[PDB]
């Protein structure tokens, strides 16, 4: 549990890094800075508005963002349904 | 299962009251009376545009407002998931 | 001629605005909040721009006789305008 | 005559749209980021569409005083336009 947490909190700060060096100067409202990129990395983590919102802009200027995107959900999304059984079961 | 319930209402009104003081007078037709902030705490637990619909507009205003919400999706969330599981564990 | 044509708008562009602000500053503090955010909208509403979709249909959802105010300042506005307009090119 | 007139507003239009680049181009990139996207949203805030709700208004959240650059912008241009398409119709 407390690895698991420790494995998502480098994996957001990896992809937050990540995501300002890619789509920072393009779409600076969401990843203009570090942290505009970790609150959008939160969002988009709870599936909110992800697509329509989000990926479907930045998919308009870089074609091949789901590559980014689409693995980011289907890790995060993954480890923190783990995570939460996690605590529950211990 | 009752006291997983019961720390759920008493979070839940307590970020209410909070929510109605810190957002009223700036964003009244989400959180205008303790009415409009029970309903838009539940809105935001459901996941249901909570940021694109609520908390980027309110952002705007109060830059710190993910302080109290971002805490609060990762509170009741976890225990609405804990409680439902808690009741067809104890039905089993 | 021009000039008090002029100073006509900008009297109504104030007496509507502290009126906006009066009204429906509490319920809608982003478009009406104060003084400056009421003189903003009242120049959207005149240049018609999103007038009712954007602005009234919402503050009459609140204030149903909202329509009383903003379709008459409209009214009067977009014709001010068009007089002081052609006013301009005549002189 | 119709020709100067026309002449003031390309050089108007450039002035403004090098302006609106420098200003904005950094923190919106889609409307303002080059010459080309901003003499586009330039055109755009020109017709009254959409100026205030899709373009100003979210600028003002990061720029609050964009309003004294885009206020004057829409009362200098289609004033201009005005004098330039009833200056073509006498002519
Ligand atoms: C799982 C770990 C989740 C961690 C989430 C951390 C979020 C930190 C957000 C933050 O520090 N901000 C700056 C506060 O000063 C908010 C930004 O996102 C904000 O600058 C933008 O959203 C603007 O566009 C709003 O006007
Ligand atoms: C569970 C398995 C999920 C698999 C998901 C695969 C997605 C593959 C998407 C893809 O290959 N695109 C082309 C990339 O070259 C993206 C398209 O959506 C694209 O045609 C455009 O809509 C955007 O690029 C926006 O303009
Ligand atoms: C008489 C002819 C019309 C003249 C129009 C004058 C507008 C002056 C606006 C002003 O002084 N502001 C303060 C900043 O300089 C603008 C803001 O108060 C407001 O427009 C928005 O920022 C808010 O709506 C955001 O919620
Ligand atoms: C050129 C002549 C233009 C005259 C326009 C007269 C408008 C009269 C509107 C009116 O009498 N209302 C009743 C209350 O005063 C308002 C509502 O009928 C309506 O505008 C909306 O509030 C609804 O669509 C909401 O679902
Ligand atoms: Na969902
Ligand atoms: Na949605
Ligand atoms: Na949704
Ligand atoms: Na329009
Ligand atoms: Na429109
Ligand atoms: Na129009």
């Amino acid at each position: 549990v407390g690895s698991v947490a420790a494995l998502l909190t480098v994996v957001f700060y990896i992809a937050a890094v990540m995501a300002t060096n890619l789509y920072g100067a393009t779409f600076p409202e969401w990843f203009g800075d570090l942290s505009k990129s970790l609150y959008t990395l939160f969002q988009v983590m709870t599936l909110e508005s992800w697509s329509m919102g989000i990926v479907r802009p930045v998919m308009n200027v870089h074609p091949n963002a789901w590559v980014f995107f689409i693995p980011f959900i289907m890790l995060t999304t993954f480890t923190v349904l783990n995570l939460f059984i996690g605590i529950i079961v211990d």
